[PDB]
DNA sequence: TTCGAC
DNA sequence: GTCGAA
């Protein structure tokens, strides 16, 4: 494996100083649009040399690693740091005509973190950072990082999985929900490229777990709608779902569902009418060690698997892989599981969160991300959650 | 809320 | 919590 970026070059995985090299060089796979050439940097420390200086440097690695040329950086300062008064230069920022926000709050505060976040998500871009948190000995890593997730917040394309065309999924929807508490959840649903990039997102309200499977039906549904009406002629003749998410227990019931929205969708001409595609449940299982290997398949019965991926001690962080429905012929099944075995294998190193790779499908880790902030927002009353949709909002 | 491991 | 990353 390794990541296609910019201009037709590929770098190597696992190496972030290549990563960034190979930045600087060829540029990212695809350079964000942006339509004033203008963001906004919203803090409360206005003589700080630390900010200057993280200023100084987002606007040299936009330009160098990330090849958006003559952006302007413009600042505005609140007095207070309460939710009103940071608000008002968010307002003034967004009325100066800006591409997209980093703000900066004076420290970790999650009450405020919700209200600010779940409001700039409803508008506009944003990059939060923590005035405390800066140091002069972490500002480049610190930056380098941040601008991963601000990049790709804008619209842009950091890097890609080089995936062979001709092998694994036309799109993978990752679905499931996740429980807020004892009693709410939310479904999501998410297509991918097997290339690893998003391109449609959607996420059920909040609601019980007694509406459960209706909601996972319709969010479903919708995703798929969304992908198509943007993407009218792509085909999808192999399709998988990689089914995530602390929710409720009720596994028959719920293969039953997503094999009739599969149905559905096939009858819709969503997707193929000869749809070749399996339904997989993906579960972090627990660590273990290997006493002094990696993306190693391993086969439980014919239809469980584990995909073990490194984590005198070797950490190994194992992937439990289940074929719970699935319309192949048994010719050509020992195939296709090679197959969406190596795909959750690459969709592992698909992170756009910083340079490191989570190594944990993109599909399984995104609606972990979007699952903390449904779930705070809710906690904190915040502002509940067509930019949002084929962004990364929640990175 | 840099992220993510210890 | 605390710290190290190309
Ligand atoms: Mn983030």
């Amino acid at each position: 494996l390794t990541y296609r970026i910019g201009n037709g070059a590929s770098v190597p995985i696992s190496n972030t100083g290549e990563l960034i090299k190979g930045l600087r060089n060829y540029g990212p796979y695809e350079v964000p649009s942006l339509k004033y050439n203008q963001i906004a940097l919203i803090h409360n420390n206005q003589f700080s040399s630390l900010i200057n200086q993280l200023k100084s440097q987002i606007s040299s690695k936009i330009d160098e690693v990330w090849h958006i040329h003559n952006i302007n950086i413009s600042e505005f300062i609140y007095d207070s740091p309460h939710f009103d008064s940071i608000k008002s230069q968010v307002d003034n920022a967004i009325d100066t005509g800006v591409d997209g926000i980093m703000l900066v709050l004076p420290e970790y505060n999650t009450p405020l973190y919700y209200k600010l976040k779940s409001y700039l998500i409803n508008s506009i871009p944003s990059q939060f950072m923590r005035y405390d948190i800066l140091s002069n000995r972490n500002l480049t890593f610190y930056v380098d990082n941040l601008l991963v997730q601000f990049v790709s917040k804008l619209g842009g394309k950091p890097w890609i999985l080089n995936v062979d065309p001709e092998k694994g999924s036309d799109i993978i929807i990752g679905t499931g929900a996740t429980r807020i508490d004892n009693v709410n959840l939310f479904c999501f649903a998410m297509v991918f490229k097997k290339d690893g990039t998003m391109l449609w997102n959607e996420i059920s309200p909040i609601v019980t777990s007694s509406e459960y499977l209706t909601y996972l039906k319709s969010t479903i549904k919708k995703v798929v709608y969304g992908f198509k009406k943007s993407n009218p002629d792509w085909d999808v003749e192999k399709l998988t779902l990689h089914v995530s998410g602390k929710r409720p227990k009720m596994k028959d019931g719920e293969t039953k569902i997503l094999k009739e929205t599969v149905e559905e969708l096939k009858k819709q001409e969503m997707v193929s009418r000869d749809v070749k595609y399996a339904i997989l449940h993906l579960n972090e299982t627990h660590p273990f060690w290997v006493m002094g290997y990696e993306g190693t398949k391993v086969k439980l019965s014919s239809k469980r698997y584990l995909l073990t991926l490194l984590q005198m001690v070797t950490p190994i962080k194992p992937l439990s892989v289940e074929i719970v429905s699935d319309n192949w012929t048994s010719e050509e099944y020992y195939h296709n599981v090679h197959e969406i075995l190596d795909e959750i294998y690459y969709l592992s190193k698909m992170n756009w969160r910083g340079f490191r790779s989570r190594n944990l499908p993109v599909t399984v880790n995104y609606p972990k991300l979007v699952a903390g902030i449904i779930a705070n927002v809710n906690r904190y009353g915040g502002y509940p959650i067509r930019s949002l949709q084929t962004n990364p909002w929640f990175l």
